């Protein structure tokens, strides 16, 4: 079965998908997201989309999240991720990305957080992360610009490379460690409860992204 509805979930190992379509009521559309494979190693899916109104207001964040032992940010060693993924129909407003909340309260809710740390493999059609660009930073040789916003009792750091990384090999503890060597991020206390990838539409469509592999592991 497709993934339709607003929260529409599958299992499969150590990863979870959601169709997650938080912001339908933004605006008009309508989206599906196709579990491919789950395994322990990684998993493959898709989401197609159309969406209009609600210019600036993300309509869904249909992603793949990962089980793993939750774990404050200055015990964590790596978190080595891959991500190969395209889209169709380029010509759309969205974003591909990671993201990431810690807390400090281990069993915080994990669809939020104290901190949430984006990482935007993709920007198309100029949409921009919360809050405003601060820096431009460099993490592991590559340079992104460095975005941070607040709503609430949520801070938001988002990372935006400057061409799509469709194909991508990391280790996102480095953006931690960017944050807290640069930016006092408070590692020893903040644990981190929520890791996934997937893409958030503001508009635009019919548009498949396909994931042909997402893994993440958190050491
Ligand atoms: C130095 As600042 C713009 O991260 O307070
Ligand atoms: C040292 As700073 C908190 O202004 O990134
Ligand atoms: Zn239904
Ligand atoms: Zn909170
Ligand atoms: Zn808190
Ligand atoms: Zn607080
Ligand atoms: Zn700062």
């Amino acid at each position: 079965a497709q993934l339709c509805d607003q929260y529409a979930t599958y299992t499969g190992g150590v990863y979870t998908i959601n169709n997650n379509l938080w912001g339908k009521d933004a605006g008009s559309g309508s989206q599906c997201t196709t579990v491919n494979s789950a395994s322990s190693a990684g998993t493959s899916w898709s989401t197609k989309w159309n969406w209009s109104g609600g210019e600036n207001s993300v309509k869904s964040y249909a992603n793949s999240g990962l089980t793993f032992n939750k774990k404050l940010v200055s015990q964590i060693s790596q978190i080595p991720t891959t991500a190969r993924w395209s889209y169709d129909n380029t010509g759309i407003r969205a974003d591909v990305a990671y993201d990431l909340f810690t807390a400090a309260d281990i069993n915080h809710v994990t669809w939020s957080g104290d901190y949430e740390l984006m990482i935007w493999l993709a920007r198309y059609g100029g949409v921009q992360p919360i809050g405003s660009q601060i820096a431009t930073a460099t993490v592991d040789g590559q340079t992104w610009e460095l975005w941070y916003g607040a709503n609430g009792s949520q801070k938001t750091y988002s990372f935006v490379a400057p061409t799509p990384i469709t194909s991508f090999q990391g280790d996102v503890n480095d953006f931690f460690k960017y944050l807290t060597q640069n930016h006092g991020f408070p590692a020893s206390s903040q644990y981190l409860i929520t890791l996934q990838f997937g893409t958030e539409p503001f508009t635009g469509g019919p548009a498949t992204l396909s994931v042909s592999n997402w893994s993440a592991s958190v050491q």
